[PDB]
């Protein structure tokens, strides 16, 4: 049977999932990878509220744990 639900979107909806905590956009401060292009929680992933504002500003690209957790730098 026809199935599709685009409506309004928004965070609260708990079926939206981002951050490996499996937990909705929340205040807690969020970041853009680049190795996975995920979005996670500072905390979460270690990095802290300051931690990531330089990587911003500096101009540094932020690579979360979870990714490198699964194979070290680039050339194997
Ligand atoms: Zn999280
Ligand atoms: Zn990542």
């Amino acid at each position: 049977g026809s199935s599709g639900s685009s409506g309004e979107c928004e965070v609260y909806d708990p079926n939206a999932l981002y951050c490996i905590c499996r937990q909705p956009h929340n205040n807690r401060f969020m970041i853009c990878c680049d190795r996975c292009e995920e979005w996670f929680h500072g905390d979460c992933v270690g990095i802290s509220e300051a931690r990531g504002r330089l990587l911003e500003r500096n101009g540094e690209d932020y690579i979360c744990p979870n990714c490198t957790i699964l194979s070290g730098p680039s050339s194997g």
